[PDB]
């Protein structure tokens, strides 16, 4: 699991939506405007846990 290592950006921009991301092993939460994301970013925690907590 090398996707949970990628640093997800919150992308300030003109957006401000709360999303989930991987933090080493556990999940996290912040205001992700939608600018800056690859494989560590995720809308719901269900995917964040199923990608690192379930995998």
């Amino acid at each position: 699991i090398d996707t949970c290592r990628l640093p997800s950006d919150r992308g300030r921009c003109k957006a401000s939506f709360e999303r989930w991301y991987f933090n080493g092993r556990t999940c996290a939460k912040f205001i992700y405007g939608g600018c800056g994301g690859n494989g560590n970013k995720f809308p719901t925690q269900e995917a964040c846990m199923k990608r690192c907590a379930k995998a």
